[PDB]
């Protein structure tokens, strides 16, 4: 009665170029919980951003954003609120309980 | 009466270039849970912009947004109230009780 | 009266140039609940932009958005409220339980 | 009385250039529950967006988007309300309970 | 009734050149909680930014972002209030409690 | 007995492109007289004179006049000859004489 | 018994681009008389000429105007003669005379 | 028994870009006379000429005048002979000649 | 019995940018005659005057003017002659001139 | 029985760029005069000449004005003879002579 | 049994002023033959050319032949071709064969 | 029986001017064969060419020949093949065979 | 039986200017042959060429010949090709065999 | 039986003055013969060329031949191929061959 | 049986001024054979060249000969070619084989 778990990862020519969150041979229990959270955020692989101009004559404004990958103006609340009783959040990656 | 996992990655021209949570051989439980949450953003692969003109001779205003992925003017809210009482989130990955 | 997974990645010529959340050989339980979320955004994969001009002679406003992929004005809510009493998400894998 | 799971994924020319979660030899279980959720976003694969011009010559407002796909003006809400009591989600990927 | 867990990283010609959370062989455990957290910013790998001109003749206000991966003027907020009474987060990696 | 005379010009957004003569909130007597006078000339506004082109192989005499508002070959007098006797011009803007 | 005048110009967003006597406000009494006077010329305001090619293969003469507002080959004359006796132009702006 | 006059010009974004002649608040008494006067010439106010070309392979020849605003060959006189007796011009702004 | 006249320049943003006889709050009297003047000449405000190329093979003459305000070849004259007896010219601002 | 007179200029963002007899809180009488006067010249402000080529082959004579205000060829008298008998001019700012 | 051949030219007043092939006294015997032969050309013998203008003022081709005796594009072939047997030319001047 | 032949030539006044191929007593055999031969050219005598004059304005090919005697643009062949058998040319002048 | 000649030339006044190949007393055989040869030129003979003007503006080609005998652009061959078997060319002046 | 033959040349006034090829008095036998031979060549006898001008103003070629006899542009082959068998010229001035 | 030859040259005013090839009593035999030659040249007798002007602007290329003969531009071959078998040429001048 155990627990028995392993990764192999035997590689001959591995590349990876540009990546994120990746896995070449892995075992997890990987429990997780988030109550209130918040992302905000612009990402880019690989990119080009090849040639920009701009010009402004005789304006009274002007505002511009050119790159491979925006966010501009935005306005985000995350909450979570327990005001009278009572939260749980178990969030468990397996459980074992067997008896004999 | 045990538990077992395992995930091989044998490999000989492995490329993974521009990429986002690849899972190569793997072995998980992964139990999550999520009560208020936001995600906001833009993301881009392989993206090219060449090439960008913009003028503005005589205005009172002028934006611009170009970028390959673009997100403008945004206004979420994201919550979770329990005011009154009892509130459970199990997200369980696998149970394993088994008698003899 | 075990459990038993694996998973197996052999590969000669593999290639993921722009992906995302790809499994090439997995064993999952995978259990995931969500009481209020919000996803707001824009993505792109092997995109191109070549070649944008704008201009305003004489104007009083001018917005342009131009990429790939856009997402512009919104106003979004998510929200799971328990005010009265009582409230239970499993979200489970899976479940062995078997006597003898 | 056990559980047996596995993927085999042995491969000689593989190419995933734009995808997007992609199984190629799995075995999950998979249970999920959303109660109160919201996706709002735009995506593309292999697009081109090829030459664009804007002008405006004495104008009091002109807005555009151009790009290969656009989403804009949009008011979403998604929320459950349990202000009365009882509710229960179980979303489970397989159960198995066998005596002898 | 023990645990075993290992991870193997045999490796001939080994490249991870622009990456991020990579795992080549593992075993975790990996329990994690998070109440109210807030991530905001902007990543890119393998990016360009080649020729970039800004002028502005006789203006008033001139804004500009040009970079390959850009955020600007965001307002978020992240919380978690508990003012009544009873708040709990397991986040278990996993569990392993058996009789004989 | 008295005289009252005012002009107000509250403006929020203004805008007098090619004008003459225009008055936005004024008070006047404006009393004048003109005996012998001669307006000779050509006014043009927000014109445009684009692509002119022309030749003359063998010729004795070639005369152009292109441009957008012309006036050529005039011969006027203007004149007011009192030779005799007597000759009065008032020319008022407004008279108050009231007597009590 | 008095007199009173005033022009007030509160303003905001005033734009006077190209004008000619413009009152914006204003108490005047403005006198005036001309005998003999001339006005010859040619005014423009946002005038574009863009273009302009005339060659001349074997001529004996050519001429040319091409100027958004032109004006050419006058002949005038202007005067006033009092030879004989008398001559009053009053040109006043505005009376006032009151008794009591 | 006074005489009052002012002019205000409280002012936020005031602008007066190629103008000739303008009043804002004012208060005026603005006597004039003119006996004998001549006025030439040619005024422009944002013209452009862009690209003028003018070649003369073999002539006797050639006159060209192309700018926004011209003017050439005029023949004025202007005058005022008083040759007998009497000649009287008041050109008065306002007169205030009040009893009691 | 007095006379008082004033004038107020309250400004935040004042641009006077290129321009001739501006007022902005002032109180004049302003008497003023001309017997015999003259005005010739050119002015241009904001002018451009870009790409001018002119030749000449084999000619004998060959004249040219480009100029945004051009003025050539004009022959005026302006006189007053009182040969006789009697000439006045009064050109007065305002008279006050109460009793009491 | 007084004579007051003032002018303020209380300024904040203050600018004048390019001009000519600006007045900005002033308090004048202002008489003037001009028996035979003559004003010839070209003025220009916030101009631009940029490239010019002229050239001549084989010829006799060639001439060429360019400038942004260009004034040529003129020929002017003024003139103001009193040659019998007789001739006063006033021109007053303003009078006050009130009895009591 | 002889021959006898003689050529006198006794002269007194000769003149041969531009000629070919002339006999004045001569006795020939002349035996000639020819297979494949070929003249080409042009003479002229007492010729006069006077006077000769030609001109092209704008053309793409403009060929030209004036002389007195001119021969232009001729293609001339002159052959003999025996390819079987046989073939035989005497061409005798003359022939003496007496007996006795 | 043997061959007599001579030529005289007694002259008083002999002119020969331009000439060719001329004989004044003489006494030939002339025997001549010519198989394949070929003659091009132009001959002049006495030839005079005054006053020629040609002119080219703006062309893209003028060609001229203009002498007393011209030959231009040929393509001659002149050919004997005896590629067969037997071929014979004589060409005698004269024979002389007697017996006796 | 022999052979005579002989050739005489008493000369008084002789003149032979300008000639080619004259005979004035003589006495020839002159046997002559030719299989494959070729004649090209141009010969003159008291040729006069006065006043030549040719000019070219401006132009891309242009030939000229104006002697007073000209030959250009000629393409000739002469040949015999015996290629088979037998040939012979005589070309005899002249042949005495007698017998007695 | 034998050979005679002779010239005299009795002469009091010769002249000889530009000639080619002249025989005044001779004996000949010439014999000769010619396979493949070639000419090519101009000759000029007492020729004037007076006064030439030739000019070029803007050109891309202008080829020119003016002299009095001229050859240009020729392209000549001569030849005799014997390639088979046999080839015989006899070219014989004369021949005696009596027996007695 | 002999053979016998003379020339005799009494002359009392010879002028041979400029010639080529003159005989004036002689007695040749002169055999001659010429299998493959070649003469190209220019030759002149009493030629004059007087006045020669060329001029050359602005050309790329220019090229002149104005000799009194000229000759330019040839490409001549001249061969015999015996590549079987068998070549005879005699060119003999006179033969004499008589018997007795």
């Amino acid at each position: 009665m155990d627990v028995f778990m392993k990764g192999l990862s035997k590689a001959k020519e591995g590349v990876v170029a540009a990546a994120e969150k990746t896995k070449q041979g892995v075992a997890e229990a990987a429990g997780k919980t988030k109550e209130g959270v918040l992302y905000v955020g612009s990402k880019t692989k690989e990119g080009v951003v090849h040639g920009v101009a701009t010009v402004a004559e005789k304006t009274k404004e002007q505002v511009t954003n050119v790159g491979g990958a925006v966010v501009t103006g935005v306005t985000a609340v995350a909450q979570k609120t327990v005001e009278g009783a009572g939260s749980i959040a178990a969030a468990t990656g397996f459980v074992k309980k067997d008896q004999l």
